[PDB]
């Protein structure tokens, strides 16, 4: 899948607008720190999910590579 139509089915839901504290989708300041844990890491973490972000992110077909397309593409 492409980064953009994993964004637009299930995380944009959440990190458009950055609610109850999700890094905002196209803000480099706010996603940097989180990249810079590695995206192995982040991959993980959106699996098992993370605090009010529930596991997989809504998205019920997801690869790791899926993933990882779908961070990049909220990463800028
Ligand atoms: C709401 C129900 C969410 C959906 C749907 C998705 N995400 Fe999420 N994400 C959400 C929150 C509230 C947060 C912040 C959690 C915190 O306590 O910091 C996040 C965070 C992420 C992160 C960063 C994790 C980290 O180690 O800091 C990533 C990498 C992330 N989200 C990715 C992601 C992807 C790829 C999604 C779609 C498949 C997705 N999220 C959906 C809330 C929600």
């Amino acid at each position: 899948q492409e980064g953009k139509a994993v964004y637009d089915k299930a995380c944009h839901i959440c990190h458009s607008m950055g609610v109850a504290g999700a890094p905002k989708a196209h803000d480099a300041a706010a996603w940097e720190p989180r990249i810079a844990q590695g995206l192995d890491t982040l991959v993980s973490t959106v699996k098992t999910g993370k605090g009010a972000m529930p596991p997989g992110g809504m998205c019920t077909d997801c690869t790791d590579e899926d993933y990882k397309s779908a961070i990049e593409y909220m990463s800028k």
